[PDB]
RNA sequence: GCGGAUUUAGCUCAGUUGGGAGAGCGCCAGACUGAAGAUCUGGAGGUCCUGUGUUCGAUCCACAGAAUUCGCACCA
RNA sequence: GCGGAUUUAGCUCAGUUGGGAGAGCGCCAGACUGAAGAUCUGGAGGUCCUGUGUUCGAUCCACAGAAUUCGCACCA
């Protein structure tokens, strides 16, 4: 669609200027006031300070640099003293060393105690690194901020922007590092088409090489992978979207695509036509952070997946959804019903000892030999994958993560077909089964 | 049941003396007459000559030794000339070098041209070896003939006596060699409990050792495995029956056990309770020898077995029966119905070339990535193992042996449940599923 | 008939994740030697038995066939 | 919290068919030496991280746990 046109029309949905821009300055000014009132060494960092934040994603990050001659707890008292007096409403978030989150004029503000540490390698944790992150990008990104926003937008539209585990996609800082390295969104897109699972981007030397994993080198600390949270699968998605974009560019790569919103009638048909067993594990949501839940949900999903493999219902895919109330573990298998009878692996014919024991056990059918080894017909306790998972969930809850497993242990349901379609899992089911529009 | 008593009561069902013993002598005498009438060098061998044949299993083996200074075809003319004149009704069976099979007074007689070859290593085929076989066992078996008959009886009662492929069990000559080696049936049974898949019995040296396969050394030619036809599985069966006999001896080890003879009503229930898919491939019997058909049937069964494994209906066992009219390939699977959808293995994400092609193909559902590799949902052409086999039989008949495959190629049926129970396959189905009485 | 095993470099053979065609020996060269050899380096060297099919992709999966090899035995 | 990787002989590590507990090094010995070393032979050497469970059978499969290790990050 001409390429450059859609790049510019995308900006009116990317660039903030819903006149929150000034609300930033207003809060900043106000923030700058009260802060200079207490004579503290302070820095504005993150999205706001570089004028790089997305439309609606307004956030002030304030990092309070504290003398390189104090102690952990002496900065503690301070961050509090300050945060409180400068913010309008507050909470305390402790991380690895605590910080104050609050609100100034409807703008989410992050008041954070730091160190006036000037120059790296003398770093203790991830927090003290962001000032340097800002420092290095400051002045080296000036002018190219729009191109960053395009990248972000591109990634958000297809749901791979973010460092949080719910996404495992691209971190903002990474995006910035990228735009810097290539020159613009596009020159990034072009080269991304040639990325591999072993492609390494050292921004510090301006060099591209092959390593062991996909690695983007932090120009501040060359021991740091900025793209550490980028999952294997997401990276590939990005690469493929870059190949798909260049060949036939369109604006639909920048619009966030919306729910397919189906009726139970069309979904049941798909299932029927698929001839697959579709079911889910429902259980109440344990009240914990997002960056804890999804990892557990994933682990939980995987084990059940692995289970149904062992018991040979042959699952296709697995999916998960977390509402404000419950959690759902979705599964589609190739086997609706398995036989009650199965092969039980018995001893080689020579080990008379073990033979007898194996034979001493009482069964409904005679054991036999095949390839110089005994085998026996025995009975399963479950015939459908629903029945099997029920057995598994009830007996092997503990392995399904700490909080998730406990929530299942205490209670769970298994929902099949028409009943399940009524649950808020429509979107993911379609995504799991790969339904067209 | 006392042990020795049942050994003696078994003999009245083992020792011939249904007064066919004299019919032997009568025919022998008559045979000896006409033969000496033509001045031929002749020998009586096999079961009859040693008085070792089973009750009802009466057969005269006559091997016509011919001068060690003739040629293949010059003996040929002779065997005929002789066979005809001495037998009452005849056929010609060609083997590797032909022979005359016929009847003298209702007794199946085998008139065979040989060589007066005295002493081995100058042998050409299996036929010229039997005189030496008889020669070596003659006089070294005298007195111990009853003990041989016990062994035979033991093996026949449980259906592992015979060198023909329908059985793949113990050859008579082998049994004799055994009784000779240990001393009696029992001393054979005791030691057989300690046989392995690598136990070697050299009768010539009177020695037991370990080799590579189960090997019984022919005292005549030490390059010959007498137990070559003994299948792995049958050997084990024998060994296990020897262990089972010594621990609790009973006469039921000598009675041939009879059909379980079931109704369709009890069989359907078992199937239902088993929850398994049971079906068979029916097709007309190609008119060929037994030692050709069963090998093919086996091969045929196996491939179908292997197929259902590939397509994951997960078969349990496989069985075959050959009537005077049709042949049956019986199968029991763990999967009655499989989903219409399956995983299609696609390329790794890097090989852009192959990616596109894989994606160019049209499907009902979107392809995806998992572990850096593309996968696609596609449709099977069959949902039940019956449907699948139908597809397989029709497309892959040729591999199912020469004659068998051709018979299926031209025609076949697949029969399920109630319909199949009406077919003469009741016994084997019970044997395949391991049903109790 | 019949069945199993085998078929990848000149020789002898590995090769299982369906994506890299390999080792040893032989041959050529380099290093080393006074020489040659022995050792270390390296290089060249291919109809993965043939055909067709399955697959995005084939030494590998399927079918047909070929060749080598061992045995099976019918006979009964 | 949160996740992954790892845990087999004194050290460093193989170990995939669920049935044999292994290699290299180290140590002792034999052979060889004038000696010792170097090489070849061999031997000893084990809580397969623990527990419980599955199985005829447990390094291998399942659950709980431990320890080592790397990273995840929430924060928003």
């Amino acid at each position: 669609m001409k390429v450059e046109e859609i790049l510019e029309k995308a900006l009116e949905l990317v660039i903030p200027d819903e006149e929150e821009v000034r609300k930033g300055r207003e809060a900043e000014e106000e923030l700058r006031r009260r802060l200079d009132e207490l004579g503290v060494e302070y820095v504005f960092v993150g999205s706001y300070a570089r004028n790089t934040w997305l439309k609606g994603s307004l956030e002030i990050d304030v990092f309070l640099l504290f003398p390189e001659e104090f102690s952990k707890e002496e900065l503690r008292e301070r961050g509090l003293e300050i945060g409180k007096a400068v913010l309008d409403s507050y909470e305390i978030r402790y991380a690895e060393h605590p910080y104050v989150h609050g609100v100034v004029k409807g703008v989410e503000v992050d008041v954070v105690p730091c160190y006036k540490l000037k120059e790296p390698k003398n770093i203790k944790s991830a927090v003290d690194r962001t000032p340097f992150h800002h420092k290095w990008l400051e002045g080296r990104i000036k002018g190219k901020e729009n191109e960053v926003r395009l990248l972000k937008g591109f990634l958000k539209a297809n749901g791979i922007y973010g460092a949080e585990y719910k996404v495992r996609g691209f971190s903002g800082y990474l995006c910035e590092l990228l735009i810097v390295f290539y020159g613009s969104f596009l020159e990034t897109v072009k080269n991304a088409r040639r990325w591999t699972r072993r492609t390494v981007i050292d921004v510090a030397k301006g060099e591209v090489r092959k390593g062991e994993e996909f690695f983007v080198v932090d120009p501040v600390d060359e021991k740091r992978n900025v793209a550490a949270n980028l999952s294997l699968d997401n990276l590939a998605r990005f690469v493929h979207l870059c190949r798909e974009f260049m060949e036939a560019p369109s604006l639909g790569f920048f619009k966030p695509k919306h729910p397919l919103e189906i009726e139970p009638e069309r979904l049941r048909k798909i299932v029927e036509e698929r001839g697959t067993a579709v079911f889910a594990v429902k259980f109440r949501k344990p009240d914990i952070v997002d960056d804890n839940l999804y990892p557990q949900l994933e682990r939980a999903s995987r084990k059940i997946f692995e289970f149904l493999e062992r018991e040979n219902f042959m699952p296709l895919r697995s999916a998960f959804k977390a509402s404000e109330e419950f959690c759902y573990l979705l599964f589609e298998c190739q086997i609706k019903e398995i036989s009650r009878v199965f092969r039980r692996m018995g001893p080689q014919f020579e080990d008379e000892r073990n033979v007898k024991k194996f034979l001493s056990r009482n069964r409904a059918f005679r054991p036999f030999i095949e390839n110089g080894r005994w085998w026996a017909f025995e009975m399963r306790k479950f015939t459908t994958p629903e029945e099997g998972v029920r057995s598994y969930a009830s007996t092997h809850w503990h392995t399904l993560g700490k909080n998730v497993g406990e929530s299942i242990r205490e209670y769970f349901e298994i929902i099949s077909g028409e009943k399940l379609f009524k649950e808020p899992v429509t979107a993911e089911l379609c995504e799991m089964m790969g339904v067209k529009d």
